[PDB]
């Protein structure tokens, strides 16, 4: 229960929620893309490797999204997925439309 509540709070309190780990190039790329849309004020990045319950967090992220790998990316509680998913949404215009609907970009 405790791990799930903790993960939920991160996703609920932050419009943009990224679960990451230490020295993870696709985490860094995803976060940089997101920071490039000036989202920092509504972004939270959680390093789940520096955590005693990493495996439990990963298992719950898999229950929520289908994958246990990081990065895992949520926007307004909606599952974006990983960095590749973000790149697809970014290149095809879905990401900006997401952010426009949230008032995060003009
Ligand atoms: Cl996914
Ligand atoms: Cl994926």
């Amino acid at each position: 229960e405790a791990v799930k509540k903790w993960v939920n709070k991160i996703i609920e309190e932050n419009i943009i929620a990224v679960f990451a780990k230490t020295e993870c190039p696709y985490c860094i790329k995803a976060i940089s893309i997101l920071k490039g849309y000036n989202l920092n004020s509504h972004m939270h990045v959680e390093n789940i490797e520096k955590n005693p319950d990493m495996a439990n967090i990963q298992a719950y992220l898999k229950e929520l999204t289908g994958k246990s790998s990081v990065p895992r990316i949520f926007i307004n509680k909606d599952v974006v997925g990983g960095c590749d998913d973000l790149v697809k949404e970014n290149d095809e215009g879905k990401l900006k439309e997401r952010l426009q609907k949230l008032g995060l970009v003009n």
